[PDB]
């Protein structure tokens, strides 16, 4: 799996492949791994278990409208019950979540990393990604939806785990 | 084991073997591991125990007395207590299910899976199965019943935990 | 260790060895691992702790008359409180029980076996005596007695952990 | 470690070493491994902390002032809850029990053992001890006391964790 | 990452690079590791979760309102809790902490440490830089400030898990 | 780390290294693992996590009001709560402790140690200590604390984990 997001001129994206897999085998191609939050002012993409997102997205919407929608501050706490709380605590999974402020990471260790230009590379195929976004950003000027589409899709040519299906989700502030 | 479940031409099929194996030995040759639910309106089949099945397949039925036959939605709820209740976490296996709506997969993660065609392929004997069952559904007419049987024989031949004891539930709607 | 129960002509059986082995030594091999329990109307044999499957027993006598002596029924409730359960969960053991109606394996994973012919066979010595108690209820007239004894016997000169001390509890409903 | 316990002609014995030891080296060189119990009544070695002993010997006692002096009993109630009471639970030993009644073992894990002859030879140099006392107790007119010590002086020679210093507690009684 | 902090002159610093790294690669660059803490009285530097941090720099803030200023008990108070309390207790780090007063590490063993000239050097690239430290502190002249920043960039020199990003912050006193 | 103990007349002391050892590097050289407890009537040695050796010492000066100063009796119940305690059975330290009546180890296994003269070495040099300090008790006039010095320093030479540093605490009785 591979979660891109780039960011560029009032639009941010996060960018999915589909594939879900089995020890050495492809259990579903066509996995939906980027969903909308928050009456669609945020957007974000997940590594791991659909369940797991499920749960730990649900309850940061509930972080949001219960700190006026900062990102940030409402992640943060998420960092925070995440580590703590028992349940959740078991859940596996990495975050990758935007909205118009800014881009940023979630993992269970009570991590909010935040990348050097909102650009987030996550998942087994994450760093390959990350390169490919890197070259694009910084020797075209290209979109964030068109970084991300192609780092995603050069992902899926190097890694293993990762497949052509995409999901991307846009939010545009310009 | 080997669950098949297969839809075409209004007629919805889960087809399974009969062995379970202790080690390097074939403890039964003729384990029941399709059932039926909901007043006999929904299939399923299953790998694991035949009491892990005896409690989540009673569970799921009662899921849908509180959701007027929409599969789906009981399966949601289903594989949610799954992974939350204490005492239900415990409970390993892969449910089949399949009604005249859809047919989607349920793991202890609490993820609800409906694969590309309704096709379902679950256990070790899974994707050979799949390879079967999606070469005949792609090159011949065969009904998915036929589909489901001959997908089942090719992976009990291929499967060394596979046999070739059946066990088919049918559905007909149009 | 091997239990082995056979069931002929209105004759069923459990026959155990009675050796118990710690690392690489006999420790006992004497030890009783066939009972008589609720009324003298049910046997059962098990493999592990004594005390474990003392425990497991009178559990599962417990589940009996509160269940009308139906085996099956009050067994797989037996099965349950085994997994779900805190202290239990803990137990580790292998049952073989039988009454009039049918033979049964009960283990910590919630799972309720009923082998082709009531022919159960635990243990690490468990397939070997299978094999002989196959052979020999296949290819002879004898009785389960006779089968399960001769089983048992072929089980301790190949299995390194089954000695040829036994104890036979019988239950005859013809 | 070795205890041996042996008797012979209205006398029980239990005999053990005292070594400790951590890694390849000896910490202590006198452990008190045999002590009494039930107003000098009833006698008992064990393998384990000094404390583990000095909390399952105290407990022990009052079972057979719950009990009248029925040994056997105490001692079923006693392997209870040492493998039932969370805390009592982490306690880790083997008690070696013995009065003019019978003579048993005791193991964390609820279990009560009563060895072949009353024989008793627990701990790492527990076998080299049962060879030597079943030799002995089946060739020559020696006392259980006499036995007891051989067997003991025996193991302390093949055992690397078993020393030469005693511990012998008695019993008379005809 | 490395964390050095130095004391000469009236003077204490607290310096830190900006690496944060997941098996092979660069996650960050620019990760803050030296905060300030107390009403900018106080400054501090740490290695671990940016969420961790906020929560364990936070309970040390009040933990000194509870203890005017007094730095070392405010820290034997924090270091307490965060061995104790069941949540506080899943967190990890490496609080480096100095006021004009001292300078101490805390660890979540619930260790409050002072080493031998209140120079710190925690991080894998920890010692390279107590290394260099040591050297320039007993060879030169050189300031607090100058001391760790060159410490620093030995260490980001041989660390491959340090680079050069610094965060340092002062302190001055006399 | 090494914590050695000798008893000669009317004085008993207790002496450790100051090396605390991270990996294979040396993270502290003065570490302080010898404290005086319960109105300096008691002197103490600790292998082991500071924190945790600061936690049980505390609550072993509380057994000592407790029972009137009986260092055994009180130290007994210590054995106790170390292994049964939720919290306290996640500490991880070796315990040496002496007074005017006796020295003696403690550890979370409920082991309450007292060696052949009260002569104590524990910790990764502790042997090369007893051996020495053997040596010395047995074939000179020397003093607890010259031979506990001694001894240290040779467990110091030998020992990867201890260096030079000394703490001693003496108790004179005489």
């Amino acid at each position: 799996t591979t979660i891109v997001s780039v960011r560029r001129n009032g639009h941010v994206v996060i960018a999915g492949d589909g594939q879900a897999t089995l020890g050495n085998t492809v259990m579903k191609g066509n996995v939906k791994k980027v969903r909308r939050l928050y009456n669609d002012k945020v957007i974000a993409g997940f590594a791991g278990g659909t369940a797991d997102a499920f749960t730990l997205f649900e309850l940061f919407e509930r972080k949001l409208e219960m700190h006026q929608g900062h990102l940030v501050k409402a992640a943060v706490e998420l960092a925070k019950d995440w580590r703590t709380d028992r349940m959740l605590r078991k859940l596996e999974a990495l975050l990758a979540v935007a909205d118009e402020t800014a881009s940023l990471i979630i993992t269970g260790n009570g991590d909010v990393v935040q990348p050097e230009n909102d650009l987030i590379a996550i998942g087994s195929g994450g760093p390959y990604a990350q390169a490919a976004a890197r070259a694009l950003l910084e020797n075209t000027e290209l979109s964030a939806r068109e970084i991300a589409e192609k780092a995603l899709d050069i992902a899926g040519d190097i890694c293993i785990y990762t497949n052509h299906f995409h999901t991307i989700e846009e939010l545009s502030y310009k």
